[PDB]
């Protein structure tokens, strides 16, 4: 029993994780066979942030400018491309730490975990989701660019992030490992509307079949609603619709815990109305929703 | 900018974690050089745990019945000890991936990070701290003993707690790595009295701090107190006293923000006298004690 904001093990993705500089800037590289792929951004100066030309600021380099350092040893670059917002150092030694790995494009909504890194070197990890908004509420410093989000099915590594930007807001922003940016972002120092960000349903239901499993049951109730009932009071409060796909994907936590989803909704909507009145669920006073349904089962059975 | 409840990155770790079984029990074990150090449970049955003689237990194990899997290969153990509720099995291999290491022992208050293991494979990891009362709130299943608590000071593991029990409570308990029990637990299935807890004073305060860094001030007032008013208030809401070395530690977060550490201890009074009033600080709705000074400043300037 407990219930934790769980990351994978990072073992994995240290092992790929390098220090690239190019000029005076200096960022985080993913070392993946003999690809080493970082922000585009690595290019860039400070002058340069505002409005650049990357196509341009490319152009102006050659191999020789990438330095890639891999712990204490430089790597041989032998090409380099931009694809979207990111680059591909192409090295002449394939990294022998390489794990079985993926890369996927996340959905909004889905969780994964973050290792942080600075000058190519792991500084922590934590797991969080993308938001509905398509940002994500992480924890960067000056220096994180290139540190990437990642899910772990077994020994196959599935790379869904890459870290290029804090905006004005606080929040972040990056690209798959393609380097197409999640949401309407840009690798430019502007102001960016990140848009209406909304609370993810299914998640907090997820979260609120893990308490009742840990022991938490104070919030269960004797009402039922339907998803059109339910809906409304999600309409008000800024929840994302629920559907029936995600009354199906909350499948397993209603059978493992005999609640039936929509009797489960009709706790979530008291919650909704009434709030917590000064009580807790799962070392929380508000409703967590960085929980997937697969988080929830993943970590109440045990899965390495 | 940010601020999450971040675990160090637990590849150092991993590469320690084996699978240890013996009878009919299995359970993770910590190679470390040539020796692995699990709980001394593992020479248990079901029908053993409520009251077990553990020296007479171990009397009828010998080193070939200790089965010790470091993922697909055998480890052959060639000596057998216990000290105090661990056992140490020698074995003829010393670890290839054993990082520079140390056992401490740590405080309450303090912190670390947990990599829950299942028959020797990382399932995940969760920073959490040690309670006042020597609990820790982690998320264990059965077969989780053996997963250890360690902090990592560059390339140095501080190896501070090793998992064994679950009480019925739904909270943890286990051992330094020397065997020696945190708070008063034995390692018998029997009701134990965990203790009254306290909310951790220092933490809290530290994370005050973080929020002011991370943007979070609507909580900051324009009142001052004494470390003799505050410990009234601390009394009342069951928090632990603060004293003048609580007050030192803190100078650095102090110095960083301005705010006077009994300025902040006033507006955590206010907080504790009139609750968050349906506001947030850090995406929380409670006051958060699992950050100590040291990990607010270590994620605050990046650390590697
Ligand atoms: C000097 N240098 C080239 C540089 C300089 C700044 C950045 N940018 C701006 C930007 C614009 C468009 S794409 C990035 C970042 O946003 C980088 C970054 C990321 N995460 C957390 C941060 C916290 C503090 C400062 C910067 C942070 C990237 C690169
Ligand atoms: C069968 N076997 C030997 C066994 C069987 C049970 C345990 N115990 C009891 C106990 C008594 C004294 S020392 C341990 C545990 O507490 C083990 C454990 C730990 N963490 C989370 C758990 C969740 C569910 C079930 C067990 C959990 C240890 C060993």
């Amino acid at each position: 029993s407990g219930f934790r904001k769980m990351a994978f093990p990072s073992g994995k993705v240290e092992g790929c994780m390098v220090q690239v500089t190019c000029g005076t800037t200096t960022l985080n590289g993913l070392w993946l066979d003999d690809v080493v792929y970082c922000p585009r951004h690595v290019i860039c100066t400070s002058e340069d942030m505002l409005n650049p030309n990357y196509e341009d600021l490319l152009i102006r380099k050659s191999n020789h400018n990438f330095l890639v350092q891999a712990g204490n040893v430089q790597l041989r670059v032998i090409g380099h491309s931009m694809q979207n917002c990111v680059l591909k150092l192409k090295v002449d030694t394939a990294n022998p730490k390489t794990p079985k790995y993926k890369f996927v494009r996340i959905q909004p909504g889905q969780t994964f975990s973050v290792l942080a890194c600075y000058n190519g070197s792991p500084s922590g990890v934590y797991q969080c989701a993308m938001r509905p908004n398509f940002t994500i509420k992480g924890s960067f410093l000056n220096g994180s660019c290139g540190s990437v989000g990642f899910n772990i099915d077994y020994d196959c590594v599935s790379f869904c992030y890459m870290h290029h930007m804090e905006l004005p807001t606080g929040v972040h922003a990056g690209t798959d490992l393609e380097g197409n940016f999640y949401g309407p972002f840009v690798d430019r120092q502007t102001a960016q509307a990140a848009g209406t960000d909304t609370t993810i349903t299914v998640n907090v239901l997820a979260w609120l079949y893990a308490a009742v499993i840990n022991g938490d049951r104070w919030f269960l109730n004797r009402f039922t609603t339907t998803l059109n009932d339910f809906n409304l009071v999600a309409m008000k409060y800024n929840y994302e619709p629920l559907t029936q796909d995600h009354v199906d994907i909350l499948g397993p936590l209603s059978a493992q815990t005999g609640i039936a989803v929509l009797d489960m909704c009709a706790s979530l909507k008291e919650l909704l109305q009434n709030g917590m009145n000064g009580r807790t669920i799962l070392g929380s006073a508000l409703l967590e929703d960085e929980f997937t349904p697969f988080d929830v089962v993943r970590q109440c059975s045990g899965v390495t």
